[PDB]
């Protein structure tokens, strides 16, 4: 089921999320949440969604693309469940990108994030990963993980001048 | 007549406005612009409006309140035409305020501006003023004059965490 997505301004989006436990990921409630998050993300044409965005302060993230219409020229992102993620930049190099966020509807802002990162995480089966990630995916993960730290992309704008409403940015 | 208000993202809002000449303020075109700006500002329930906001890069500003519904507990602002304004802060003291902007629809951001300023300006009749301004009016003038310098209130946010969508901020 689709859950309501919280908008910037809701203090929940600025709070820190609690990590999920191995016991937790086996409960029906957890499974139902993941299902709703995917429904919610897909319906909103999102490429990622963090639990906080739907009111749950838990380190739960879902990603997944396939011809995303909100971010036109980006590569698809395979569906994954990212739990308790921890990202560490591996480079000072950045690949600027005009980010958007389901919690900041109608806008885009230019953000420069490290283009190569290390991410440690756990999936829905309790498997642990520790991989190097780059490209678009690296941007998505940093964006999603920021949500778990109560961080929104507007907090990382390179320049408030490079920020605006979609329809206007598109016409300019 | 009501003119379309430009949204953040339109590069015009970041350009600098040209000062208006004494000859200029006597033309019908100028008079028509002032009329439209007042219509535009009133229709949008604004307390101020700068020419840039409607696509004109000229140092022309109009203000005016009367039970403003967008900014609930604020004192009315008498209608005035402010041309070629120049503001100089007279204090380091600030009176934080959750500002909005007709060019950034649906949002509010906490901004701290000097609460006492000196403003030099010219009205529609070519009269020159040099007064000390404070209170809400001082906030409005700095906000409006920023527009003439290609500055939006999002550029002066005290903290990106104190920024969000109206309906959400209101419920929180
Ligand atoms: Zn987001
Ligand atoms: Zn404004």
């Amino acid at each position: 089921s689709v859950r309501k997505i919280l908008r910037m301004g809701d203090p929940i989006l600025r709070k820190i999320s609690e990590p999920v436990t191995e016991d937790e990921i086996q409960t029906k409630e957890f499974k139902k949440l993941i299902r709703d998050m995917f429904d919610t993300m897909r319906h909103a044409e999102g490429v990622g969604l963090a639990a906080p965005q739907i009111g749950i302060l838990k380190q739960i993230v879902v990603v997944g693309s396939e011809d995303n219409e909100r971010y036109p020229g980006t590569p698809d992102v395979p569906e994954r469940i990212i739990l308790n993620p921890v990202i560490t930049p591996l480079t000072k190099d950045t690949s600027g990108f005009w980010e958007g966020c389901l919690s900041v509807p109608g806008m885009r802002g230019y953000v420069e994030r490290p283009n190569q990162i290390r991410m440690q995480w756990m999936d829905e089966k309790g498997n642990q990963f520790d991989e190097t990630i780059d490209g678009y995916k690296a941007i998505v993960y940093q964006h999603e993980c920021d949500h778990l730290q109560g961080i929104l992309y507007v907090d990382r704008l390179k320049d408030t001048k490079l920020f605006g409403f979609n329809e206007t940015l598109d016409s300019s």
